[PDB]
């Protein structure tokens, strides 16, 4: 599988995944990932402009937060659940709990 | 004893993005991370960058994005958690964070 990008799990950081969290289209994406788990790319259909959409997935990537690979031609993201409750249990379900649809809405 | 508070959002406009934006950051976090255990706290407490301008910039996102409340007593600028309000809004959340936070 193509994978992109991602950090090994001991170089994720806390402040660098609630930045990634910290900004309304990624929070949203994180959200959906969790409640319906892989979806590729297009099918955060923001009103948001390309650039800033990759830039987006650049960030939940690095930060730890998102693993993508690609499958044809499309960009398949998956929650990096397991990793993310075994270095900080609680914290996505106290997001989850609290974050506010945006695209269901 | 002041009451004489910095600007601070109602608590009807603060958004979770903006709170987690201002936690984003190993200064910021340790910050709430101290306001939490310690209580309230002096700005000159927190030296927790090379430049004067960058820490009064962590200060105006704690407190734009509803986190921190500056309040001016005399010579200082003394910061306390928005306990209630980030509480009221996201329970659970400021336990979760703290729970992890690591001393910077
Ligand atoms: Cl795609
Ligand atoms: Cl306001
Ligand atoms: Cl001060």
């Amino acid at each position: 599988m193509r994978f992109l990008y991602h950090p090994d799990r001991k170089d994720i950081s806390l402040p660098g995944v609630l930045y990634a969290l910290g900004d309304p289209a990624r929070l949203e994406i994180v959200r959906l990932l969790a409640s319906k788990g892989e979806q590729c790319c297009a099918e955060f259909d923001f009103a948001i402009a390309k650039s800033t959409m990759s830039n987006h997935f650049k960030i939940l990537r690095e930060s730890g937060v998102v693993l993508t690979r690609k499958e044809g031609t499309q960009h398949i993201n998956r929650l990096r659940r397991e990793d993310l409750e075994t270095l900080f249990p609680g914290l996505l379900d106290a997001v989850l709990r609290s974050a506010q649809p945006l695209l269901t809405c």
